[PDB]
C-alpha cells in the first residue's frame, strides 16, 4: 500500500532473458506454423474466429520497440499463439502437435529462467 512495498525483485534483466526465450523458440524445428503471421486473405476463416492473431515475428517487433510494459505481458502474448493454435486446428495435425510441443518448450524455458 501507500510507503508499504515487497522488496525489489531485479528486473532490469528481463528484456535480454525474453529475447533469449524467444530466439530459442524462433529456431526451434516446429516453430515454422508461427513465424510469421496467418496470412487473412488466403486462410478462410481466421479473421472472423481468431480475434487477437499473434505470432513470433509480431512478438519479436514488439519487444525490441517496448511495447511490452513488463515480462508478463510477454507471456500473455506467446501463449496467445498457442491458445489461438488449438482454437483453429486439430490435435491430430501436424500444426496442433506443433502447438502443443512448443507450448511445453516455452513454459520449461520460462519456469527455469525466472521462478
Amino acid at each position: 500500500s501507500m510507503s508499504v512495498k515487497k522488496p525489489k525483485r531485479d528486473d532490469s534483466k528481463d528484456l535480454a532473458l525474453c529475447s533469449m526465450i524467444l530466439t530459442e523458440m524462433e529456431t526451434h524445428e516446429d516453430a515454422w506454423p508461427f513465424l510469421l503471421p496467418v496470412n487473412l486473405k488466403l486462410v478462410p476463416g481466421y479473421k472472423k474466429v481468431i480475434k487477437k492473431p499473434m505470432d513470433f515475428s509480431t512478438i519479436r517487433e514488439k519487444l525490441s520497440s517496448g511495447q511490452y510494459p513488463n515480462l508478463e505481458t510477454f507471456a500473455l502474448d506467446v501463449r496467445l499463439v498457442f491458445d489461438n493454435c488449438e482454437t483453429f486446428n486439430e490435435d491430430d495435425s501436424d500444426i496442433g502437435r506443433a502447438g502443443h510441443n512448443m507450448r511445453k518448450y516455452f513454459e520449461k524455458k520460462w519456469t527455469d529462467t525466472f521462478k
